[PDB]
Parts: structure tokens; sequence; C-alpha cells
């Protein structure tokens, strides 16, 4: 049985074992960061379906890569082209190129997805990326979902797009219209979130 | 399933079991490369000691670190460890750590490497580690080749226990004590400062076993 949390499908009631993994990771991150601060090294990412009609249907999947410094790279996935480990690998590799030019980094993302397989992992290892521990079923702890994609939504409400290029202009209008303070905030809010999780002994706190 | 290094690990790792082992080793190597953390590790695991060694048994637990033994403890037969008891165990282990460290310049903050797969690793245990400021290193399921206790200490034990029989628990226990006391401080350092190379191999082997 499932429920939608931050647009992501998640247990209608976490198991005891699922709250332990959340508490354990949250606790350790809070401690890690207090002793050896790393928030400012975090690169994070997720995907969101953008619906052509914001009141089956038609929609386009976007992927965004960002850090507290600001946006790094987003791309769109063409309708009917479900993404694979080897292209994600690609995505990663040019994400890294754009980053280098702005400028080791630490990646925070949902590791429990398909395109997160050997080629992908290979790429990150190869490129020198440490992946941050992340408890299963925890959208509340991924900044793209609790921050970025949430504000995107407020921006998307009541919008009808006709062509793909329109959606993309709405997204890109949105991301590009964002201050660096917007990204800085998404990331630096993590510590509070880890704490809030711990206090809830690993349950959802919002 | 099938036993490896004493513990029940599958015959074939599903493709992600091997992915997780890769994801962690890669990250741990990288993290250690950016900010060395080995010498802050405190590791521990549990092992049914057997009465004749070439059924009656006695479970032993050992906490240690690259600097030495910290604390070990036996569980009589018939007794099961409770998350609360384990929590108490941690609190005791911790107190020894600080006497051992009380000697130093700056204690740095301990990173526990241990098997969270156990069942007595639950809220009470988690609460205690948190309450004590203990970081917990990530650990891939079914990966005894990565816990030093299992691959280093417990291995050299089977190697000193072989062809030995005792007809009482105190006498088993006594054997263990004899062993760990005859280990010099850099026998422990070696179990720890060996992880890097063990992580790598897991990576070079794309998340599979390597011995």
């Amino acid at each position: 049985e499932k429920v939608k949390k931050l647009d992501k499908w998640v247990p209608h009631e976490l198991t005891e074992n699922q709250k332990n993994r959340r508490f354990e990771v949250s606790s350790s991150l809070i401690l890690r960061n207090h002793n050896e601060p790393f928030l400012d090294r975090i690169v994070t990412c997720d995907e969101k379906w953008i619906l052509y009609d914001n009141r089956h249907p038609k929609k386009v999947m976007v992927t965004i890569w960002w850090s507290a410094a600001g946006l790094i790279h987003y791309s769109f996935l063409n309708p009917g082209e479900t993404i694979t480990s080897e292209k994600y690998a690609q995505e990663i590799d040019e994400m890294n190129q754009k980053l280098q030019r702005l400028q080791r980094p630490i990646l925070l993302h949902d590791n429990a997805r398909p395109h997160v397989a050997q080629p992908t992992l290979q790429k990150l290892n190869e490129l020198g990326y440490e992946v941050l521990p992340h408890p299963p079923y925890s959208p509340d702890l991924l900044p793209t979902n609790y921050h970025v994609f949430k504000h995107l939504n407020n921006f998307l409400q009541g919008k009808r797009f006709h062509n793909q290029q329109d959606a993309e202009n709405a997204f890109q209008e949105f991301v590009e219209s964002q201050s660096t303070d917007f990204y800085w905030t998404g990331i630096n809010q993590l510590i509070s979130r880890w704490q809030k999780c711990v206090d809830c002994n690993g349950s959802y706190f919002d």
C-alpha cells in the first residue's frame, strides 16, 4: 500500500525498520557535518514529470542538477524515451563538465532507481564522486523534492502549455529566475531536516 | 544461502547487492581520500565460539579500533541480546574508550563500523549511539569481507582455536582472553588500515566477492 508524499510514491506507514534507517542516517549526517562540514560540496538531483495542462495525458520529464552555489544543469527527456543507466552516465558526465567550469563534490540523490546501475555507479566512481548515504523512501530529505520541485509546483499552478517547447520555457523561466540564495537555502536547510527526522525517531515530520 | 567468514551470506548476490557493495566502497575510499577517518573507526561483531575445535558454544562480542582492544563480552548460552542490552553494551564500551583516550591530545569523535543488519540494532541502540555522538559508517548488506572484525580478528582466531577442546564455558572464554592479550597494538592497526585495499578490490571487481 502506497501514498504520494512529495509527488513520490512512499509507504502509507513506514515500517519500524524504515524509520531506523532514516534515524540512523539522519543522525550520522548531522554529526558528520558538525565535525567535518560538507553541505557546500553537495550536488543533488531528481526528476519531475511536467504536465502540459496544469488545471494518459501528455507531459515531459525534466532532470535538474544543482548545488548551494546555484543551478548546474537541467535536461529534458523526449516523450517516450524512458531513461537508462548508460545515458544517465552521460548526463552525469556533462553535468560534471558544466560544474568544473563554474568551479571534490558529493552527490545526494535517490539511489533506488533503475538508471542508477553499474554504468552510472561506474561513472561516479571514475569521476571521483562520493555518494551520500540516503535512507529509502525519504523525499522529505532530498532538497530537489522538498524545495525546488515544490516551488516549481506553485509556479506551475494554473498553466496550460500546448507544445513541449512551452513547458520547457516555463521550467527554464522558473529555474533561471531563481537567486543563488534560492539554491543555497534548499541545501543548507538539510541540517534542520535531519534533526526533525531524528526527533520524530525517523518518522515523517511533515 | 551459505556461510562466509562465519555469517550467512547468499550464494549469488543479486545484481544490486553487488551494486550497493560498490556504491559504498567507492564512496568510503573517496571520503577517506578527501578526509582521512580510519583511525577514528570503532568496529565490533559477534561470534559463537565452539567448545571443541577441529552443539555447545559461547557467543563473544568484541569492540576494537586501530589503537587497540576496547572491550569484549560473553553471552551465556540460552541468552539473547536485546537492543537495550546492546545499548548498555555500547555505553560500557564507550566508557572504556574514553579511559583509553583520556590519555590523549584531541580525542576525535568515534565512527562505528558494525552490522546494522542484526535485530538488536533498533531504536534503543540507535538512540544510544545518537545520544553519545557516534557516527555510523555506511554498510552494504551481506558483506562480511568488509567488517575487519570478521575478516581480520575472527579469522586469526579460528587459526589459534584449531584443534582445541575445553569442557567448560569459563575455559572457552579463557582461551579468547589469552589470544587478544597476545596481540600487539599494530595487529589492530592492520585490521583497520587494510580497509582501503579491501574496499578497492570490491570496486575493481564491480561489487562482487574477491576472496
